[PDB]
């Protein structure tokens, strides 16, 4: 039981993640390795450091290195400023240790894609979208059926049912085609508990609203809704001692 | 003068590009390596294959391995269907050989970004955006001024006048932060002629409208090249 | 039927091989990309370029990029100068296109190891050593039994029986442990004809004698004996037109 | 003062090093990642784990992933058994964190070479070889003169006097040609303290005699460190 992470644990966690990134050729600059790159989804998830990121235990903890989050507003017809928040460009590298997760959530605006760079990624998602904001949406290439869950997945203690609605499953390996996760779709993912290396996946998505705004309606905008209330709150800052 | 590329030249060109991409961990699939991946911008540009891709001669030809081109239309409010074309997600690996260029052009809808993976990238662009229509556009962080062209840049014969307005220059190297090329801006880039390796650059941008997720998107070409030759062409590589 | 390779074919062959090398982080400097890096084992093997290195046809052609060939003579007790030629250090990167081979041969002095960097390597070898020079040799870790040949290997036209004595087989993939090929052992290897990429393997071996000598007895020393007489000769220079 | 490393510290240290190695395509196997891969040169060097491997503090500790250590005795003429110990093949990936060192030492038999894969390497060595015995040795291409030490190098406390004779300095960067360290020469190296990544260097050398291919090779230690502390130690990492 701990409510924070020591400065040594935090620096090591991010230094090694950024080294792996740099090793894998991701464009890492110093500003990217900051106090908000290492995410702990909820105070009860700081417990992940009791034994460490190589304990292979299930926790919702991860590091994100963002190299791009472009509003893509310049040159856009002023008439399109109403939906500009559904567009934009974002490129980030995510690092998840064995058995760890990126918890159940959905985005109202952000549509994302995945590219596994190192290791393997198990994605749990809801094939059917939710309805947020506008009731009249477009449709073109609905999410695929995926597969039933594989046997043997260890879910985080005290948050197992938050995964209840993510019934579809797909395992992505390095070299596999990009996997698209449309906006308003519940999803989550982990690095197999038995992986010899951390999971390194590049996320290419639309603008990432995660609190000089491009547009006035963009200020204080939150685009991440977590199923587990606990993870919803903590995602906004990391307690470093 | 060459008017097409032999099947052998084409397959070696793309096989080697796809291997280089896979060597650099870019997710290449069988379908990404097709007869349209290798682009020749204009019939007069097939002459690049007279001496080959390592002749270090100036021509406008390249390889594009597109791993992603997502409309991102699903879940988007119907209210925004009118401007969805300026959105979407595209991820591609571009391979340009020494001395070769991605010809001068601009996109009305697409905004892009570059990530140099291998070698060096010389970007030529206009810091000021063109004015297609006028319809009051938005601004936030306009294009940086850049620097003047260094000396020694050899342009393709018969196309040199098309780079006139692209007065701004930036040189991107492997490991450099992302460079953004806002829509409506004229631009072009090349692999320095003295480079020991081909330029391998990753493009992350909005949807690439090139030959139906949305009715109005049908038959949409979002690439307008300065040179009419490469403009009215580049729709299909001629392979013999 | 051709007895040489055009300058365009040669430059492209080596430029792309060196780019792959550099891509894979091998230390390539300009002096390494020279007129002797692209090897054609015998005049009858120039035919490989009739259709090209992506034709997937069986030919004994390859590129070698040598980054190190250190005599390791400095500091060595003068009393050991007699066997110094069996030692030394060599590091080279080899690139073999789909279906192509590095022909049957053995070394009197050179002991080598293999590290597959990209693609897969099929090694054909003789578990039993030959006797050259000294009759009283040492022994510690004899070559392993390997496996019988797999079905479906296409051998070069007019040289199939030169492979007759290389009865053992082992398939090496990227990430596999180093494979040691002891001196005086017949061996050869190819890149599977169906590989989507060329085979890139790093060779770490003892000094490579392949015609200011470190020692006088080293001058004009040849340490490569090919089964096929044809490949023995050609290996010394490449006919570039 | 620390006297050992916790099992957790050890496993994280090697797990991360092995992942970095695999990320860089180095052939790592389960058996390469063992309780001896992580080396601490001297009991007073366990203090490096007081603040950790990213404290950028000067200590002599590192990770060695040995993919090869071939005696190359097979097929070698019996006549040369006497000097076989100066031969053989060794391939290992060494991972040194910012500010950390591979302590001053020399090998009587081993000659090595370095290939920087990631980060930068600062090598300190004596251009002149030590004289263990005298037995007329051979020469061909002696060690280059090198340059003087740059300013700013922080040495490990209590060991600084052991780097006195290593007056020559060379800085190797990723992609640089191979650097050779002939046997009998004192040397040491570190990862610059301001480095954003750990130093990843590939060692290609003759056989590494460290804790029976040949009778006389039994119990042979070919590493002689200047500092007695790291000398009489380093035979086994103390893990709690
Ligand atoms: O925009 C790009 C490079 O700036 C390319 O994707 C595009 O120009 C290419 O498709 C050529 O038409
Ligand atoms: O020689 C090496 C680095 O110069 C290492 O292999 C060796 O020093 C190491 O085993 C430490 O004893
Ligand atoms: O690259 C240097 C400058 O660019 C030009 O190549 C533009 O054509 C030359 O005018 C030279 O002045
Ligand atoms: O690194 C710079 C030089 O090396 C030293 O650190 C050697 O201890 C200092 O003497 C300084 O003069
Ligand atoms: O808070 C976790 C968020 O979820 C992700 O979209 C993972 O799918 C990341 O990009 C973060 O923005
Ligand atoms: O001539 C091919 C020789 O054979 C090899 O040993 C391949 O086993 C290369 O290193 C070359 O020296
Ligand atoms: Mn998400
Ligand atoms: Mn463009
Ligand atoms: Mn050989
Ligand atoms: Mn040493």
């Amino acid at each position: 039981t701990r409510t924070a992470i020591s400065r040594r644990e935090y620096d090591e966690w991010l230094s090694e993640a950024a080294s792996l990134a740099r090793a894998l050729r991701y464009p890492v600059t110093p500003e990217m390795v900051n106090d908000s790159a290492g995410i702990v989804f909820g105070d009860d998830q700081y417990e992940a450091f009791a034994h460490g990121l190589w304990s292979r235990e299930p926790y919702e903890v991860m590091v994100i290195l963002e190299s791009l989050n472009e509003p893509a507003v310049d040159g856009l017809p002023a008439a399109g400023a109403a939906h500009a928040e559904y567009s934009g460009l974002c490129d980030k590298l995510m690092i998840v240790h064995p058995g760890k997760f990126c918890p159940p959530h959905f985005h109202q605006r952000k549509t994302e894609s995945y590219e596994v760079v190192l290791g393997e990624m198990e994605v749990f998602y809801a094939p059917e979208p939710v309805t947020v904001g506008d009731d009249d949406v477009l449709s073109f290439s609905p999410m695929p059926e995926g597969s039933p869950w594989p046997e043997g997945v260890a879910l985080p203690a005290g948050r197992e049912d938050s995964y209840a609605g993510l019934t579809s499953y797909v395992r992505l390996r390095a070299g596999d085609p990009k996997f698209v996760m449309h906006r308003k779709h519940l999803h989550a993912f982990r690095c197999p508990a038995d992986s010899p290396v951390p999971l390194v996946v590049r996320e290419v998505s639309t603008y990432s609203h995660e609190p000089a705004a491009p547009l006035p309606q963009w200020r204080g905008l939150h685009d991440n809704t977590f199923v587990a209330e606990a993870a919803n709150s903590g995602r906004l800052a990391t307690a470093i001692a």
